[PDB]
C-alpha cells in the first residue's frame, strides 16, 4: 500500500564512497556454475543476470553485486540497493 508517498527517506543524507574503498572490496569472478551469486540470478542495477565473465563483488553487509556497476552506485548513492545500509559500513 502505497497511499502516501514519502519518496524522500532520512533527515540526513548519506554520503559515496570512495574508488579505492570499492575497489579494496573482493573481486569476485562470475564462474559458469555460478547462475545466482548469494541472492536471485539478476543484478537489480543491470536488471540482467549472472553469467560467466563478468566481475562480481560483496558488500560487507554480506550482498553481491557486479564490481563495475556498483563502483558507480556506491559514489552516486552510497548506499546497499537492498538493505539501504551505507557504504562504507556505518557504526
Ligand atoms: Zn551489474
Ligand atoms: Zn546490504
Amino acid at each position: 500500500m502505497g497511499h502516501h508517498h514519502h519518496h524522500h527517506s532520512h533527515m540526513v543524507a548519506n554520503p559515496p564512497a570512495s574508488k579505492e574503498s570499492i575497489d579494496a572490496l573482493p573481486e569476485i569472478l562470475v564462474t559458469e556454475d555460478h547462475g545466482a551469486v548469494g541472492q536471485e540470478m539478476c543484478c537489480p542495477i543491470c536488471c540482467s543476470e549472472y553469467v560467466k565473465g563478468d566481475v562480481a563483488t560483496e558488500l560487507p553487509c554480506h550482498h553481491y553485486f557486479h564490481k563495475p556497476c556498483v563502483s558507480i552506485w556506491l559514489q552516486k548513492s552510497g548506499t546497499c540497493p537492498v538493505c539501504r545500509c551505507m557504504f562504507p559500513p556505518p557504526l
